[PDB]
């Protein structure tokens, strides 16, 4: 007897019919408070050594059915390793067959991220020397929203290095930057004996929020709020009942002051990391030109994921970019403002069969993006 469950963190999945491994139907769940849907997660049990044909019935009626085009999902037998698993699309529905090889089995749109391991690894962090954790406010449905700052003590004023990630709460991939970010800013593993973060501290303060959607997370959501807001289109004019997340975050912005801005996403239609600028402004002077310019270089030197050559189609500027953070914090401060992007299916150019992009690609180009940081202060 199967049994597909989803009452769990990050937890999505409608049931259509699970009596046959072989006829398994599912739909997407979709956004707890939107129409948007795209995320989905779910424990399938019961199918060990048994050929497991699901099929997304609404594949194409999802938020970006071109996400489906060229994309494994991925599975995982103790939310611990994750893996891709053979997956087709024709346009209409989305089919993972897949055996698997143990009685309790995940399958997911990307490797999530956990509010425990978003609690395990702030409550570590704090303990750094150089570290604090200011709760700015509470979500929608009062868990709080975290910022974590990272710096020692100026005898000259320092930049304010400004990250944010996950503000769509589905694209996990952003928490897992942060991760490997924050990681090599407190010199553990691997980064111990690594000179980039004490040469950093000398001249930048970072401020951090890992999770700005705690609730959207939890609730399985890719694109929204519990209230069904879309946290990136809040910026412009956030809300205390709608957007309480946006809201404490743009007002701590503001109090504290912003050099370098980085807004972390993933996206699901292309299979490449990119970012998009702030070009399009119409404050966008020849100083921002040739600081975003040189940022990008130095960005392409640390890490080879990332490139230049795919990305959105620029499009004219329009008053209403301005809601989107990366845009705003452009306008309204004129400093290096960027969003960074993380393909859900794989990077293209450098494709990995096995795991496609996943946790650990993501966190280790959030430690590269770090001595690009540092290169770029360096000549700025
Ligand atoms: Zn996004």
């Amino acid at each position: 007897t199967l049994s597909i469950t989803s009452n769990f963190d990050a937890g999505a999945i409608d049931v259509v019919s699970c009596d046959s491994p072989d006829a398994i139907r599912l739909r997407v769940r979709g956004d707890n408070r939107s129409e948007f849907a795209q995320w989905f997660y779910y424990r399938l049990t019961g199918a060990r050594g048994e050929r497991c044909v699901m099929t997304f019935e609404n594949a194409a009626e999802c938020a970006y059915p071109s996400g489906w085009r060229n994309y494994s999902a991925v599975a995982s037998y103790d939310r611990v390793d994750w893996f891709r698993v053979p997956t087709t699309f024709d346009g209409k529905t989305m089919t993972i067959d897949h055996t698997p090889e143990f009685d309790s089995i995940y399958y997911a749109y990307f490797e999530p991220y956990s509010e425990e391991r978003h609690a395990a690894f702030l409550g570590a962090v704090q303990q750094l020397p150089q570290a604090s954790v200011v709760e700015l406010g509470r979500t929608v449905e009062g868990r709080p929203m975290s910022l974590l700052t990272l710096g020692t003590p100026e005898t000259a004023p320092k930049k304010k290095v400004w990250i944010i990630a996950r503000q769509h709460p589905g694209e996990s991939m952003a928490e897992w930057f942060v991760e490997g970010l924050v990681k090599r800013l407190a010199g553990w593993g691997d980064w111990a004996g690594d000179p980039v973060a004490r040469k950093l501290y000398d001249r930048v303060t970072f401020h951090i929020v890992p999770n700005m959607n705690p609730d959207g997370s939890v609730h399985g959501n890719l694109r929204t709020n519990a209230a069904g807001a879309n946290l990136n289109r809040e910026w412009m004019a956030p809300d205390a009942e709608r957007s309480p997340e946006v809201l404490a975050v743009r007002d701590a912005i503001h109090a504290i002051g912003c050099d370098m801005f980085f807004d972390i996403h993933g996206d699901e239609d292309l299979p490449y990391v990119f970012v998009a600028g702030s070009e399009m402004l119409p404050s966008f002077t020849e100083q921002q030109g040739k600081e975003q310019t040189a940022f990008i270089e130095a960005f392409k030197v640390a890490s080879p994921d990332f490139q230049t050559e795919h990305g959105y189609a620029a499009s004219k500027y329009k008053e209403d970019a301005l809601k989107l953070a990366s845009k705003y914090i452009g306008h309204q401060f004129g400093c290096l403002s960027l969003t960074l992007e993380m393909p859900f299916k794989d990077n293209a150019n450098l494709p990995d069969e096995r795991v496609g992009w996943n946790g650990e690609r993501s966190a280790a180009l959030g430690a590269a993006m770090l001595a690009a940081i540092l290169v770029h202060v360096d000549t700025f």
